[PDB]
């Protein structure tokens, strides 16, 4: 089989707790594809049976793998049966995505699936607007009715109520409260979250966050990034639009170089001085942070390290981490890469999939093959 294959065999073995040849033959005998055994095998996990079990299970309820996926996880969300919630979604005439949605919507709300479509239908509101007043319902630690009221209230539609719960959350206010702070600066429900976020970042207030934004002169999103920023590297926000415009680059560039610092354990300074001796943009320095991070090494040991071995900074980062995945060094695995004549993307599929089945890289490529 292939690289791809071996890989999603090996995660649905991992999940089943068989080998991957057996999980192999398992789709054999089944007369089924590698992407279904591994749905089933996923199914298999959430509803406390084996693979074949489930299979049989599909069968019988005359639906696909995909939709017993589904049923198989609106039933764990529930805390009933495969079955039992197969007859639920016959007895109130709907499909098994909408029962799963109704299910994540009663388990926010400590309530059953039913109750919930109750709900729905008393609210006179559709499955999808349920689960977000769920959700909403439980950030804001009231009722879906409540929340539903509140939406009416205030005017505003069933999305924005949940941006709205989850600002409130972030800035430890009512739902209510949050609204007005929107009113009150002018922003938009959408403006508000992501201020919310940026004063979660940053410890501040989000008034305090915006008149910040109003003294830089920024976008509320431009914040955000900043506050972010701020935070991985230990510094204020001010502080960091400071170093922002004192190194002449922009908050997206800024960010990215903070969150290199923070792999490496540098300053931002630092970070974008290396940069400018490696010759390398600030995209290029982060994917190297991060590279370093998996190899134990330093930001410029893993640069000599994509010299030497003559490959992209992309390369090296996806090298990284199928050595991080095999407990060998980045050489060792780009050694077994070029004696096994594969690219470096499946020596990091390999490397999961030696990792799920518990095996080396090799044995994995070795199966792959007698599998054919």
């Amino acid at each position: 089989i292939s690289v791809e294959e071996l890989l999603k065999l090996a995660k649905a073995a991992y999940y089943s707790g068989t080998t991957v040849e057996e999980a192999y033959k398992l789709a054999l005998k089944l007369g089924i594809s590698v992407e279904e055994l591994l749905k089933l095998a996923e199914a298999a996990y959430y509803s406390g049976t084996t693979v074949e079990e489930a299979y049989k299970l599909a069968l019988k309820l005359g639906i696909s793998v995909e939709e017993l996926l589904k049923l198989a996880k609106a039933a764990y969300y529930s805390g009933t049966t495969v079955e039992e919630a197969y007859k639920l979604a016959l007895k109130l005439g709907i499909s098994v995505e909408e029962l799963l949605k109704l299910a994540k919507a009663a388990y926010y709300s400590g309530t059953t699936v039913e109750e919930a479509y109750k709900l729905a239908l008393k609210l006179g509101i559709s499955v999808e607007e349920l689960l977000k007043l769920a959700e909403a319902a439980y950030y804001s630690g009231t009722t879906v009715e409540e929340a539903y009221k509140l939406a009416l209230k205030l005017g505003i539609s069933v999305e924005e109520l949940l941006k709205l719960a989850k600002a409130a959350y972030y800035s430890g206010t009512t739902v209510e409260e949050a609204y007005k702070l929107a009113l009150k600066l002018g922003i938009s429900v959408e403006e508000l979250l992501k201020l919310a976020k940026a004063a979660y970042y940053s410890g501040t207030t989000v008034e305090e966050a915006y008149k910040l934004a109003l003294k830089l002169g920024i976008s509320v999103e431009e914040l955000l990034k900043l506050a972010e920023a701020a935070y991985y590297s230990g510094t204020t926000v001010e502080e960091a639009y400071k170093l922002a415009l004192k190194l002449g680059i922009s908050v997206e560039e800024l960010l990215k170089l903070a969150k290199a610092a923070y792999y490496s354990g540098t300053t931002v300074e630092e970070a974008y001085k290396l940069a400018l001796k490696l010759g390398i943009s600030v995209e290029e320095l982060l994917k190297l942070a991060k590279a370093a991070y998996y190899s134990g090494t330093t930001v410029e040991e893993a640069y000599k390290l994509a010299l030497k071995l003559g490959i992209s900074v992309e390369e090296l980062l996806k090298l990284a981490e199928a050595a991080y995945y095999s407990g060998t060094t980045v050489e060792e695995a780009y050694k077994l890469a070029l004696k096994l004549g594969i690219s470096v993307e499946e020596l990091l599929k390999l490397a999961k999939a030696a990792y799920y089945s518990g095996t080396t890289v090799e044995e994995a490529y070795k199966l792959a093959l007698k599998l054919g």
